[PDB]
């Protein structure tokens, strides 16, 4: 494809000069194969000079077949028998992963290809094919590093590390172990409880989903070099690892069985470390059921200190082992593994940026990497800080990648040409027309060297990618789930969410100037972005700023939680009718609210009409706008920690419902407006706890109702009949003009704003069928209903 | 049939011709012998030659059978020895694949002939019968189709790919794989999300149910050739199959084994891509019994990006997997599969018209295919918008091929002519009455050629359908289920739902435009294709329409849903009407109402008195309306996209239910009316809250009792008598003077027109019954009640 080593390409370039020296037009294996020779002592190479091949040998075999004289060799390329060698070599890399392709795979390759005139040069000049693949395996690759150690000894080890298992000590003597970067101060808490054989256990406890496992391989390296005590001297860091029980065993027993001997083998105790990955399935301890019962073998030896071994576990797992104190908990003693630090991040993101240069696009950029984290931080915000980091680096590593390869400059036109041409060329042979396909046929490898030639021109759109990861890249890529187009949707979120909260700016920039803030530093992780009341009523505003924080704030498209305490509120019975689900903030608690957040930890969370609700419930909810976090639903933890919460509130509704009528003079219209304007501060106030609001940040104002409104309802309404009809693949877009022809069967002071759909319906849906119909129109244009005399306008557009 | 290869009809002819060339006007089958061999070196022919027979040879047994004379002809036909050789050959070339039968099929089918009179010539020209088909079978042709190879190699890649589970490069590389139509802008939205060796993980979400299973072709096409990234460029695509673990396998241990010997091969990391369709299943986390859990392996597998995968799962499916997280969330990021529209259905129709040009029917009719979509979408209306269409012409793609097989143009009375001759014949000699047999044998056979000369006629209905699935035909197939009688359904739609709505011709223009300007794909196809509002008393023409709207739309009146949402606030019944209601609008989401619909989105859904409703339940009718889908009970997604929403009303009910009287007028009815026609428009305002209603497409309206309904009610109950009477095969039709008669004994000023089924018993079923009884009357026979003299009459037709 690409990657590939010196020898390998020197192999290959030797081919085509050899072509023209023996006068092969197009160069099937026979110049491979000379190639190989021709290198001289590469591993290839230096396999058919084992064999007995000299260069020479090889080119006088290959010009015996082809031979004199087609010297100049016309386009001096390859043809098929060539081009399966070269397939061939990547593999016999692939093979041992290898991944710059090196010489001797090309020999492997040519045996394997084990026709053409190569083949048989080979099976000419003494040396059997396979034999000739022997010679190449037997001195395979080199492309990476070795071993930084040597030798071979056993002592105490011998009945232990037999079994299973790994152990990341010895790994690290050939020094082919990873740091690695964590949560690097989550690996110093454990040496604590760890050269203490008392509380013999360290505890992770984390989001698991943080990359637990990297402080692992931090203990290898600092009990080698050189913080170890005399305690951990003298002692050796052996993993326990699940899979390898699991393999070969399908029966509960003979897993037993074998955790039986490796409490036997444990005969180190007091010298030895124990590494047990997800520690809670052994002990089976709490829940409605187990996973397996280690426990009764497991429990002793923890207090013996026999067991002197390594936990990981999660957010939730540990509640249930505490409970069983003390055996569990006689070991135990915790550290905090929940959620790096920014920076510890950013690092990690530095190190695996080159093997997504194994994943192209990749490596750097260094903007877009610390990015990858930031960005990711409060826009999803659904992991720990370098999960979500990671993700934008290859996805970004890639989206830009494919239109790395996806044209010439603009010469796709070519490609577009080439095709007509084998057309043309073939079905003109194929009436034959002989020479009728002929020129065709001479057109088409004209026509296709020159598009070929401007495919890898779109090499310069490779140099563009495959070192980078752009800022840009990198916050698309993030928005593409939900710096640059997410530090611009952060910088900018007000002139963004303006966009999409049509009036009722004073909650619109309060909202927006306060997540700006938070969501481009550090507010750090814990507490929502924002917490904000929302303040308006029942009607327009609210939700939209919400919603348009969730698009662009958040991202692009979804990410928007809603609950409502009002629902339910009903419990107990005797002997009663009633059975209704929980009161609601029991279901909320104890299932809904921190279920739904917990699903996607990045949610604009809006908590709605909390005025009608008991006081109670505000403290609940004050702990999400606090902590960021809520511990419900068996003690799972939701983050809420770069969520948005919006509590709403809309008593008082009415007075901020007044529409655009003349009461005075057409100055009690604007006057409507503008005293709406002004009664929303009075709501919040109003709205809940001073608490409960203490905790909830900028007071976001939502008003009024005019006349004005009614349009502005006309075209949402209007919106959500085109956009299931773009779904039917039919562009429409209204312009105000037929949003107009619809209020004109839409006021009456009785009739409310109830005929609005209906119009938007008789005026859009029920005219655009019949205007489809017709075929005035044509679906998937663009098509604009308009009025434009007083009356409805149907007009076309691309 | 109607494929073979030259060879096959060659071997075939020559038979005949050498037959009689030897003195047999009857082709045995040792002229087809003869004729294999006298083909030459055909596969038939060349095997013979092998054996050690020429068609010489084969001739010389077969002048020493009939041999000369016999040259005065039969009018040659074949032997039924012969006819069962051909029959047996089709078989012989169904084994090989082929449907296009060649020459090796034809020996071969005249060694499955083993006795006959081929069977005993090449059995006396010595060479086995088994000799001789070996050597055809052990060489083809005309069983092929081309493809590509030249060699085959591999290297690391062997143990993964065998295990488990074909890959769809390999048989792409033969140039074998088909496009698929799709869902070709679905394979676009993944390379971002997918080239990653992080969130790597693409989650396709659509219905299952609109060929989401094309896009995965999709991936195979461009990965191979020819721009794609340098990341996607050394990878290789690997498609795992359910079916393939579940074999050899009966147990859940033994399932997890073999899917920890995948994950151990997930080893090509980072550059290989696994395909799991039906993701869900292996993650097993959510459900009230989720499923085997693959996750505690697959989990840690995706977030490596070793498993870098795509997961097919549906509208519902994803919600219990993301609330899994984070690892799972770093996983996944999803994108958008299809949701069923008329335009995409088309081009999938068209695209597997050709290949259900397998079934000579359709390929095409355009008319017919675009038909299928659009009726499809109207009648039936439960699957998805384009498998519906397919399926209808496919199933039409039969239809009219069964019409084929049965005609002689009108001489179908031959057939049943010919069996009676054999008949007088047969027995005759059975008596023996020789020549009695004798002359009604030859009749027979004159009768016979006769007969299968004009079943041979209808080879017309082949040239009808071989390319053409008959427009009517779809009509007819989607009828069969529930253009032209279906598109009739549809245009004359109103004319339909007027037929069943005597009077209300108010309320039945409102729906029928609505629904018939809609359903013809030009309204959104994720919303009830028509919403309305029913407004009347208790019945009087409401439901009707809804049924006659099942009917017009639907294709019959089993298209009707009918749910009622004063039992979503209940406080009527408990112990008289539906058992457990309590929780009441959490019943209707939760669980009925979406679960009913769900059953049936074939459905005019009629959901009654939204007004006597807790407020709650319109905002939930309110999402129907909008979304056309809504995700409850157990986060199933029930499609109303399809639907008609009706909500009904009778806040209005005393004058539209009030009978007419005198007083003045005898014009009382025709006051009732003009009352009413009014009274509905009045009646909307009144009962319902306004939010939910405007949705509504139409505001239909209904009439009372008058006088005037009353004797329309007679005809209604009649016909329900006569109806369930149809069962036994008692055929009957009521006049209307019959339906007068009953009247006589349910007008009533104070008993209501509740007696005039009991009259109707008496007068109608009572009558039948005692009509059937005397013998005056019959099943079969079609029996009019009447009135003909101010008393009732029974009369008889056919």
């Amino acid at each position: 494809f690409g990657r590939f080593t010196e020898r390998a390409q020197k192999v290959l370039a030797l081919a085509q000069e050899e072509a023209l020296r023996l006068g092969h037009n197009n160069i099937g294996t026979e110049h491979i194969l000379l190639g190989l020779v021709r290198e001289g002592e590469g591993i290839a190479a230096k396999a058919l000079q084992a064999l007995g091949l000299g260069s020479e040998k090889i080119q006088k075999e290959v010009e015996s077949l082809i031979g004199r004289g087609q010297e100049m060799s016309q386009t001096i390329h390859y043809t098929p028998r060539a081009k399966k060698v070269i397939e061939l070599s990547m593999d016999e890399a692939r093979k041992l992963g290898h991944s710059y392709v090196g010489t001797e795979h090309i020999l492997l390759g040519l045996i394997r290809e084990g026709e053409g005139v190569a083949a048989r040069v080979l099976n000419n000049l003494g040396v059997s094919l396979n034999k000739a693949r022997q010679q190449v395996l037997q001195l395979l690759g080199s492309n990476e590093t070795g071993s930084s150690a040597a030798g071979t000894n056993s002592n105490a080890n011998t009945p232990t590390l037999d079994s299973l298992a790994r152990d990341l000590t010895a790994i690290a003597k050939e020094d082919s172990l990873d740091p690695v970067i964590g949560r690097s101060k989550e690996i110093q808490r454990v040496i604590e409880v760890l050269s203490r054989r008392t509380k013999n256990n360290p505890v992770l406890i984390g989001e698991p989903g943080v990359g637990k496992t990297a402080i692992a391989e931090g203990l290898a390296q600092q009990i080698i070099n050189n913080e170890v005590p005399e305690i951990l001297r003298d002692k050796r860091v052996m993993t326990l690892d699940m899979g390898t029980v699991v393999a070969g065993t399908k029966y509960r027993g003979e897993f037993e069985d074998r955790l039986k001997k490796v409490m036997d083998e444990i005969r180190q105790a007091g010298n030895i470390i124990l590494f047990i990955d997800a520690l809670h399935t052994l002990i089976g301890a709490g829940g409605a059921e187990g996973a397996i019962d280690a426990s009764n073998i497991l429990k002793p030896s923890l207090a013996r200190g026999e067991l002197q071994c390594i936990g990981a576990t999660t957010l939730d797992e540990y509640r249930k082992y505490i409970e069983k104190d003390a055996a569990l908990e006689r070991r135990f003693q915790p550290i905090q593994v929940d959620q790096p630090s920014v920076d510890e991040s950013i690092q990690i993101l530095q190190g695996l940026r080159d093997r997504y240069e194994a994943h192209h696009r990749v490596s750097i950029t260094d903007d877009a990497i610390e990015a990858a984290v930031k960005l990711s931080d409060r826009y999803i915000s659904d992991r720990f800080l370098p999960d979500k980091a990671i993700d934008l680096i290859d996805e970004a590593g890639s989206k830009v990648r494919l239109r790395s390869f996806t044209t010439p400059p603009n010469l796709k036109e070519l490609e577009q040409k080439l095709d007509e041409v084998r057309k043309e060329k073939d079905a003109a042979v194929q009436s034959q027309e002989f020479e009728k396909a002929a020129s065709l046929r001479d057109t088409e490898q004209r026509l296709r060297e020159q598009v070929e030639d401007t495919k890898k021109s779109w090499k310069e759109k490779q140099g563009q990618e495959n070192s980078e990861v752009t800022v840009d890249d990198i916050a698309m890529v993030v928005s593409s789930w939900t710096a640059q187009t997410e530090t611009d949707k952060l910088l900018n979120m007000e002139n963004i969410l303006h966009s999409r909260v049509i009036g009722q700016d004073e909650a619109v920039v309060a909202v927006a100037k306060a997540v700006r803030r938070a969501r481009a530093g550090l507010k750090d992780p814990k507490r929502p972005i924002g917490s904000f009341i929302f303040l308006g009523p029942t009607g327009v505003g609210k939700t939209e700023l919400a919603r348009a924080l969730a698009e662009s704030i958040f991202g692009d498209e979804e990410s928007m939680i809603r609950i409502d305490m009002s629902e339910y509120m009903e419990k107990h019975s005797t002997s009663r009718l009633v059975g209704s689900p929980p009161g609601y903030v029991g279901y909320d608690e104890g299932g809904q609210l921190t279920e739904k957040v917990r699903r996607k930890p990045y949610s604009v969370v809006l908590l709605d009409e909390i005025e009608k609700a008991h006081p109670d419930v505000f403290n609940i909810l004050l702990q999400v706008l606090e902590d960021g976090r809520l511990t419900d639903s068996k003690g799972r933890t939701v983050d809420f920690r770069n969520t948005i919460l919006i509590m709403t509130s809309n008593v008082g509704a009415s007075e901020l419902k007044r529409n655009k009528y003349v009461g005075f003079n057409v100055q009690d219209e604007t006057q409507n407006h503008k005293d709406m304007k002004d009664k929303v501060m009075g709501e919040l106030k109003r709205a809940f706890r001073p608490e409960f609001i203490n905790r909830i940040d900028e007071i976001i104002v939502f008003h009024s109702l005019e006349k004005k409104h009614l349009t502005e309802i006309v075209s949402l309404m209007s919106d959500q009949l085109t956009k299931r009809l773009k779904e039917q693949d039919l562009s429409i877009e209204l312009t105000d003009a037929a949003k107009a022809k619809v209020a004109e069967e839409g006021v009456d002071l009785e009739y409310g704003a109830r005929p609005l759909r209906r119009a938007i319906q008789k005026h859009v849906e029920d005219r655009l069928s019949e205007e489809l119909l017709r075929g005035n129109i044509h679906k998937g244009q663009h098509i604009v209903l308009d009025v434009e005399d007083g009356e409805f306008v149907v007009k076309t557009t691309a």
